[PDB]
C-alpha cells in the first residue's frame, strides 16, 4: 500500500495547541444549562479521553461597564479619575462565567495554556469614553486626553486582571491588551497602529516583569482579523521582539496560507464559518462548515501557514450558525457536538502542547499528510484522506534512532460515521498498518515502549 | 445545673453513616482460618456481633492481584497471563479468595453484615507496565503508559467485574468495588501508579463495563484509597468529571487526618488507620497514647464530626504480631483471640450507629465531654459521650420542638472505658429524658428508643 515514512530529523514549528473561546458571555450561556448538559459541554470541550481535547482556552478581558446584553463586565468598570490614582477594583469571582470555565479547563481537564485578551481598555481609558465604537488608549502618540495618560494605567490593570486569575488558582500563561485594532465595531474596540502597539509593549513588559505575579505571562500581539493584516503590524512591532512572544491572528480578511517573516510563534487565534446556517455534518458536498473543511482548514493553517496552535471562534454557544463547535438548546437544557467539533479534536486529541511538526514522505495522490512528535516520543502522523478505503504503513526513516522507535501503535478517525472512533492497528516490525476510511481525518500513533 | 443536659436537635442533619469495620487482606484470613473452631467463632463474634462483639457493619476485601500465595501475597483469580488483552482472560478460582469469601459468608449470612467494599490493589502483573503487581507500575494502555503487550484497560475491568461475579456464585455481594489503593506510593508489596487523570480515565471504561454485565447487583465504584485526605482532596477535581460513573470517595489516615470536610457530592469513608509500629496495647487509658482505645474512640469522632466521613474502618481486625497495626491479637500457639481496646473503641460506635443513621445536632456539651448524635433508620437516637473528666451525670433528651412519637418511650446505655467493653450501664428513665453517669474517661452511648409498634 502507501507507506508514509517519519524523518525526525527534519522539523518544523513547534505546535503550542488547539482551542476556543467563551467570550461574551458564551460561558454565561453554558452554565444556564442543568448540571448533566454542563459537564456534556466542558467534556466534549476538554476531555483528553472522551471529547476533543482542546488544549488552550481564550479568554476575554471584559472592558465593559456592566452585564448588559453580552458584554464582559471589566474588573474596573468606574473610573479612578485620575490615571495617577489606585484603579477601583470590584472582582466578581465570575469573570463572565470565564472564571468557572477556565477552572474546569485546568483542574479537571489538564488544560495549561490560558490565553487572556482585552478587546478594548475601559472606556475612562480611551479618548471616545467608551469601551465600543473604536478610539484609542489614552497618552499614546497622537492620542493625548485632557484626563491624563492612562498606558501605565492600561498595564496595571492587565497585570491586576491576571493577578485575579492567580488568586483564583488559574495561572494566565499568554495575555494580549488589543483584538482587531483595525477595526472599530459596536461592541467592544480599540484602535491601535502597529507603532502604537509597540509603544504600549514598551510600557507593558517591565510592567509584568517587575510584578509579584507567580508566572509572567508572554505578551501577544495583536490579534488582526488575518494573515495579511498582522503580517503588515511586523515591522514596527520588530522594534520590541525582545519584549513579547507570541504573534496572533484570526483567519476572516485573509487565509493563513504564508508563513509570517517573525522570530516567534504565530497562533491562529480565531476562525468560524460565522454566516453559514447551522450543519453538524463531517461531509456533504465540501460546504464551508462541514467537518471535513476544518480539517483541512487546520492542516492548511499549520502546514502552509506555520502557526503554532488553531482556536476556533467560539465553542459552545445558542444559535443556529457555525460561529461555534458545540450547540446548546438552552430550551432542552441539550448539548449537540458539530464534526467540526470533532475536526479540531482529531488534531488536538494526539498533537499535544510542545510536539514538534516533523517530515513525513510517501503520501500518494488523495492523501494530505504531516507529522508530530510530541515530548512524550509518541509521533502522530495525520492522513486526510479525500478518496476511498486506503491501506496505509506508517513506519520512521531508517536512520531513526532505536529510543525513537515504536513498541506500539493505535489509530483513530473522523469521518461521516465515527467522533474520533479507535480503528484497528495492525503493529509489526516498528511498521503500523491501518486502513484509512474514505472521506476521513485518520491520526495513527507510533508510542515507543 | 441539675447534670449536663444533652438536647438532640432532629431539625438539623448533617452525613449520613454507612458503617465502621475493618479488614482481612494479605492472608490475614488465612491467620483466622488456622484457629481451633472456638477460636475462629471468638474472632469472628468480636469483629461482626451485634449483641457481644463490636457489630462492625462493613468488610474490605482486597482483590489479589499476585501470581501466587507465597509470603502474605493475596493469589489473583487470574494469575496466569493471557498473553495478549485479545485473548480471554484464564481465570482459576480456588472458591477461597485468601480466606476472605469465608469471613465475608460469616459476616453477610451469621452476623447480617450488608456493605462488603472490595479493592484491588494492583492489577495482575502482565496488565502493566512493569509486568509485576508490587513496585508500583500502571496499568497498561492509559494515557502515558503504552506497553508492546497492549492495551489491558478493558481487560482490567474485565477482571474487576468477574472477581464480583465469582463472589455472586458464592452467595455474597460486592456492594462497593476499587480499582487502585494509595496510587501515589510506591512499595516492595501490591501497588500501581494512578494520576487522579488516569483514574478518571479507567472509570470511564468500569462503569459501563459494570452497567452492560450480568452482575445481579451493580456495585457502586470507588475511588482512590490514597494515603491520606490531603493526597485524596487533591484527585477530586479530576474526578469532578466522572461523577456520574462512580459513587463513593475513599482515603486513610496516614499522611494526613480526616480534619476538614472534603469537596464531592459522593459519601466520604475514612477506609483505613491503624497505630501501625506501636508496640501492642490492649489498654483503653495510659496517657492518650498512639494506640489506647480512648484514642481511637476519638480518632472515630475527629473523622465524623470534623471529617465529614460517613465510615470508619481500622487498618486490620485480628493479626498475629506484637504491634498495634490490628485491632485482635491472635495467639497462633496458644489458639487464642484477645480483643484491644481499639476494638471495642470503634464497637460503641458501630454497635449503637448502625448503617443508614444519619448525624443530627446535639447541644450543652460542658469542657470535659465531646458529644455527637445520630438517628438511626429506626427512629433510634444514638448519643455519643466522650468524658475526658471524672463521673459527669448527664441528661439526654430530644429537643422541645420534637413530634411526640419521636419521643423515646425507653433508653438503654453502654460504655466503654478501662474497666468496661460495651457494658450496659444505668439509663433511668423519665417522661422522655435519659439519665446516666457517664463514667470517668470513657466513651457513652445513650440511645433513646421510640415505642414504634410496641404496646
Ligand atoms: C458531608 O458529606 C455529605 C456526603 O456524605 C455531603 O452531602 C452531599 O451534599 C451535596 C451538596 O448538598 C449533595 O448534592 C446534591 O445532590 C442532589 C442529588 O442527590 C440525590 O442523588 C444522589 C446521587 O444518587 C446516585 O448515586 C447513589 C450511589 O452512587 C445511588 O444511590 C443513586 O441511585 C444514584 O445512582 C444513580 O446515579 C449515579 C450518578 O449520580 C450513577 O453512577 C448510578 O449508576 C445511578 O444511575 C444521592 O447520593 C442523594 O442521596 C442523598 O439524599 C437522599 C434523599 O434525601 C438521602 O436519602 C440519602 O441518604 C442521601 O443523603 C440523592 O438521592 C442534587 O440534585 C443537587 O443538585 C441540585 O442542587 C444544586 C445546588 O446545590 C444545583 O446546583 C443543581 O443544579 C441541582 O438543582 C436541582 O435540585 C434543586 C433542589 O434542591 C432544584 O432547586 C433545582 O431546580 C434542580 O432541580 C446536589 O448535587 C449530595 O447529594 C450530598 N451527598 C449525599 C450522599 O448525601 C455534604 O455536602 C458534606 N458536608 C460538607 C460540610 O461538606
Ligand atoms: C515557523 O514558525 C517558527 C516559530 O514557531 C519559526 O521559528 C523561528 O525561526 C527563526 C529563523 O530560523 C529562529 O531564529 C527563531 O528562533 C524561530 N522561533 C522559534 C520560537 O522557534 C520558523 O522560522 C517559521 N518558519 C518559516 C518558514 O518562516
Ligand atoms: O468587517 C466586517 C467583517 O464581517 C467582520 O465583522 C468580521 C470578520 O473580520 O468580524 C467578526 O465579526 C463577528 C464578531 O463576533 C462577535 O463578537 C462580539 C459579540 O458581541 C457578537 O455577538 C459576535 O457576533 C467576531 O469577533 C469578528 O471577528
Ligand atoms: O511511605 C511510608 C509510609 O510509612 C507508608 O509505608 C505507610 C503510611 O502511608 O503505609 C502503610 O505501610 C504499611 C502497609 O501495610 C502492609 O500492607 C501490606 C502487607 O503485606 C504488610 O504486611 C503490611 O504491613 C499499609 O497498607 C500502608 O498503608
Ligand atoms: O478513544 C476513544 C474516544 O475518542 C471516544 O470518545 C467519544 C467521542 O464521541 C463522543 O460522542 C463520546 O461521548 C466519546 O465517548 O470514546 C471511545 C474511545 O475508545
Ligand atoms: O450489651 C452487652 C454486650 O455489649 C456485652 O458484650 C460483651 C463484651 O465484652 C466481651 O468480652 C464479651 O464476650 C461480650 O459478651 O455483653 C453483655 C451485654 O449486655
Amino acid at each position: 500500500g502507501t507507506t508514509l515514512t517519519v524523518d525526525l530529523s527534519t522539523t518544523y514549528q513547534r505546535i503550542d495547541g488547539f482551542g476556543t473561546s467563551e467570550a461574551f458571555q458564551r460561558a454565561v450561556q453554558m452554565s444556564r444549562l442543568p448540571e448533566e448538559g454542563q459537564r456534556r459541554a466542558l467534556d466534549v470541550l476538554f476531555s483528553t479521553t472522551n471529547g476533543a481535547g482542546l488544549s488552550i482556552l481564550r479568554n476575554g478581558i471584559g472592558s465593559s461597564p456592566d452585564m448588559s446584553s453580552d458584554h464582559m463586565v471589566s474588573i474596573a468598570p468606574k473610573s479612578p479619575g485620575s490615571p495617577n490614582n489606585p484603579l477601583i477594583y470590584s472582582w466578581d469571582g465570575s469573570d463572565n462565567k470565564q472564571l468557572w470555565v477556565s477552572q474546569e479547563a485546568v483542574h479537571t481537564y489538564g488544560v495549561k495554556t490560558i490565553y487572556a485578551d482585552a478587546w478594548s481598555a475601559p472606556g475612562y481609558m480611551k479618548t471616545n469614553g467608551n469601551d465600543a465604537n473604536g478610539g484609542t488608549l489614552c497618552g499614546l502618540s497622537g492620542a493625548q486626553c485632557a484626563s491624563g495618560d492612562w498606558r501605565q494605567a492600561y498595564a496595571d490593570y492587565l497585570t491586576k486582571y491576571v493577578e485575579f486569575y492567580q488568586e483564583s488558582n488559574v495561572t494566565v500563561t499568554h495575555l494580549g491588551f488589543i483584538n482587531a485594532p483595525e477595526l472599530t465595531t459596536s461592541y467592544a474596540s480599540m484602535r491601535f497602529s502597529a507603532s502604537q502597539a509597540a509603544e504600549f509593549i514598551r510600557i507593558l513588559y517591565p510592567t509584568i516583569q517587575k510584578s509579584n505575579l507567580t508566572y509572567k505571562p508572554t505578551i501577544a500581539c495583536c490579534d488582526a482579523e488575518g494573515w495579511n493584516s498582522q503580517a503588515g503590524m511586523l515591522g514596527a512591532l520588530s522594534s520590541v521582539n525582545s519584549m513579547f512572544g507570541l504573534v496572533t491572528a484570526h483567519a476572516y480578511t485573509s487565509q493563513p496560507g504564508f508563513s509570517m517573516n517573525t522570530p516567534h510563534p504565530v497562533w491562529m487565534t480565531a476562525a468560524a464559518d460565522l454566516q453559514g446556517a447551522w450543519t453538524s455534518a463531517w461531509y456533504s458536498y465540501g460546504g464551508a462548515g462541514e467537518g471535513w473543511t476544518w480539517a483541512n482548514n487546520v492542516y492548511n493553517a499549520i502546514v502552509n501557514g506555520n502557526a503554532s496552535a488553531y482556536l476556533y471562534w467560539i465553542g459552545a454557544q445558542t444559535g443556529n450558525t457555525n460561529s461555534h463547535m458545540v450547540h446548546i438548546d438552552a430550551n432542552a437544557g441539550t448539548v449537540e457536538p458539530s464534526k467540526r467539533l470533532w475536526a479540531l479534536g482529531q488534531w488536538s486529541r494526539f498533537v499535544r502542547p510542545g510536539a514538534r511538526r516533523v517530515a513525513v514522505s510517501g503520501a500518494s495522490g488523495s492523501l494530505r499528510t504531516a507529522a508530530f512528535r510530541n515530548e512524550d516520543g509518541s509521533v502522530a502522523v495525520v492522513v486526510i484522506n479525500s478518496g476511498g478505503d486506503a491501506a496505509v504503513n506508517v513506519r520512521l526513516a531508517s536512520s531513526s534512532s532505536a529510543d525513537q522507535q515504536p513498541a506500539s501503535a493505535k489509530a483513530w478517525a473522523t469521518d461521516n460515521s465515527r467522533a474520533i472512533e479507535e480503528i484497528q492497528a495492525s503493529f509489526a516490525d516498528g511498521v503500523a498498518t491501518v486502513n484509512v476510511p474514505s472521506r476521513s481525518m485518520t491520526t495513527v500513533v507510533l508510542y515507543p515502549a
